[PDB]
């Protein structure tokens, strides 16, 4: 695949966009949960799949049962890794550049963290959306996070709701999603 769109997709709590304590989320939101499986793995085009992007400390923090990812092409970045094809469902590289060259059949490649990896891969001129669930608390300070987005938005405009909707097709958007304490929406960014 050459020069394919890349979008990121993450869960951050306002306002200074955390996403994690000691290696997990700091929140279970099951109906976040779901909009992400949907949105990763539906396609519109007949004999495609989507690909999914991690880091390697994200990959080894599935239990081994569950990974890969089902009914998605699994890419795993490490320094260390050759660019090579593991099976159908996974790939190792060391490049995002590098592994898409190793992928056909794909319609939309979604980085999925985690942290380092989108600190880093931020500033790749291929990444062209940003898929953020924007999380309100009414006390954000009691919640514990220790792992930061550190984004440039100011170079980035927040799209209208109707873009977001056209983006992920037939997914259901609810509005003001509200789980325990915690408040959310799905929001859609693009480069200024
Ligand atoms: N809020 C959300 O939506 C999500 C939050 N997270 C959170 O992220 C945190 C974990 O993040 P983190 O520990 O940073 O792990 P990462 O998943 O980002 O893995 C970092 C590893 O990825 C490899 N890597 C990183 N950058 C690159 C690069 N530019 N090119 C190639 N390889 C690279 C390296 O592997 P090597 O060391 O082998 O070279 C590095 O050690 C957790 O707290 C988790 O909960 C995760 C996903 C979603
Ligand atoms: C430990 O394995 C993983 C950890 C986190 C992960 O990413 C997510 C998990 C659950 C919900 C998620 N929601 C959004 N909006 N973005 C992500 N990247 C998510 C995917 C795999």
């Amino acid at each position: 695949m050459l020069k394919p769109n890349v979008a990121i997709i993450v869960a951050a709590l306002k306002p200074a966009l955390g996403i994690g304590y000691k290696g997990k989320m700091p929140w279970r939101l099951r109906k976040e949960i779901r909009y992400f499986k949907d949105v990763t793995t539906r396609t519109t085009k007949p004999n495609t799949r989507n690909a999914v992007i991690m880091g390697r400390k994200t990959w080894e923090s599935i239990p081994q049962k569950f990974r890969p990812l089902p009914d998605r092409l699994n890419i795993i970045l490490s320094r260390s890794y050759e660019n090579e094809i593991i099976d159908d469902n996974i790939i190792h590289a060391s490049s995002i550049e590098s592994s898409l060259n190793l992928v056909s059949d794909v319609e939309r490649v979604f980085i999925i963290g985690g942290a380092e990896i989108y600190n880093e891969l931020i500033n790749n001129s291929l990444v062209s959306h940003l898929l953020i669930t924007e999380i309100e608390h009414p006390s954000p300070e009691s919640i514990e996070m220790d792992t930061f987005l550190k984004f440039p938005l100011e170079s980035w405009t927040k799209q209208p709701k109707s873009e977001l909707q056209k983006f992920v097709g037939d997914t259901v958007l609810e509005d003001d999603i509200k789980e325990g304490d915690f408040t959310y929406n799905y929001t859609l960014w693009t480069r200024k």
